[PDB]
């Protein structure tokens, strides 16, 4: 169980007003920190912001959390479910920000939501610093979709945040699963137009070096992970099926010689943007999240499970015979890996 902790700036706020905060269990004789960013799609205007908040208020409001959380996947603090991290301090974040942790608005008068994902995180990584993150050696800013998305925009911030602050020993690093969408052709006819508005709607803001390259109104380039990746200077492991039901929902999916050839394209195109990417696990499923499920060591690529490419990863940051860390499948079709989730 990790436990419940309101932020102490009450001024950082879930989308009505309340106070946002984190879960934690501390782990006294370790060094390492894992803050994880929940995921659970996006609102981007009033409409549909308030049918949200009617139906989905934890994803926008405080008011109703419980007092603890079980950690599982990653999050686990047994050996036998969680291989690569057991014994490291575990922080939950929830998201109550709808903005795919990219806002930094406040609740006013003409204002009726706060969209303040950007400075949760950062509020976030503040207050713990007086908890026992002032002597760790490795940050690992992970999520999973919105999440996942959203450790693409902010590792950078966090890197920058703990540099000026006078922690530059800190190495902090990311994790990405299920945020590495593709802006494409829908199958019949969108992620890139309700992103801009959005980006509107939340004052939203993406890293520094994807703003000056794209420039004004086009920083919902930032949101596409090929696009923002080559940008940032933090170390990011990137977890990505590679027919992710997310994607394939954006893409109006739900068979003939049209949609074969679709499907096997989109494949195709998404093994082609992790080409260059060093660090990365990329299986041939139909599925969506992975890293926080009980059974995410189940799924292996060329022989090699998740938990063993992390741990691989964590030594190539001191190849290495045996223990890969660039993992993508080259079959076309999903479920032509045996490992995939049932
Ligand atoms: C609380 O958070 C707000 C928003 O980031 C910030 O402007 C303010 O300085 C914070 N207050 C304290 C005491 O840190
Ligand atoms: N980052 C994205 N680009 O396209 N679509 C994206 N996401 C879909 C799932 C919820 C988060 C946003």
């Amino acid at each position: 169980d990790l436990r419940l902790h309101l932020l102490l700036n009450t001024s950082v706020t879930c989308n009505d007003g309340s106070p946002a905060g984190y879960y934690l269990k501390e782990s006294r004789g370790s060094r390492r920190w894992l803050l994880f960013l929940e995921g659970g799609w996006y609102c981007f205007n009033r409409e549909n912001c308030d049918s949200r908040y009617d139906t989905m208020r934890r994803l926008m409001s405080s008011r109703d959390w419980p007092r603890t959380r079980t950690g599982t996947g990653i999050l686990s603090s047994q050996p036998e479910e969680n291989p690569y991290w057991w014994n490291a301090n575990m922080v939950f974040i929830p998201y109550c920000s709808s903005d795919v942790w990219s806002g930094a608005s406040s609740k006013s008068e003409k204002n009726e939501y706060a969209f303040m994902g950007a400075l949760i995180i950062q509020e976030v990584v503040r207050e713990l610093l007086g908890r026992g993150l002032s002597g760790a050696k490795v940050l690992l800013l992970a999520g999973s979709s919105a999440g996942g998305t959203g450790v693409l925009l902010n590792v950078d911030r966090v890197a920058e945040q703990l540099e000026k602050l006078g922690y530059p020993a800190i190495q902090v690093r990311g994790l990405a699963d299920s945020g590495w969408f593709l802006d494409n052709k829908q199958y019949r006819h969108a992620p890139t137009e309700a992103i801009r508005r959005g980006i509107r709607y939340w004052n939203g803001v993406v890293p520094e070096r994807c703003r000056r390259q794209f420039q004004e109104g086009e920083e919902w380039n930032c949101f596409f992970g090929y696009k923002v990746y080559p940008t940032l200077r933090s170390p990011v492991f990137v977890v990505q099926w590679l027919f992710d039901e997310a994607q394939l929902t954006v893409d109006n999916v739900h068979v003939q010689e049209g949609l074969r050839l679709y499907i096997q394209n989109l494949g195709r195109e998404l093994r082609h943007t992790l080409k260059d990417v060093p660090a990365s696990f990329a299986p041939a499923c139909l599925s969506h999240e992975i890293i926080i499920r009980s059974h995410w060591t189940d799924v292996q690529v060329k022989g090699t499970s998740l938990p063993r490419a992390l741990h691989c990863w964590d030594r190539s940051l001191h190849p290495l015979k045996g223990c890969p860390v660039h993992l993508v499948d080259s079959c076309p079709w999903p479920h032509c890996n045996p490992s995939c989730p049932t």
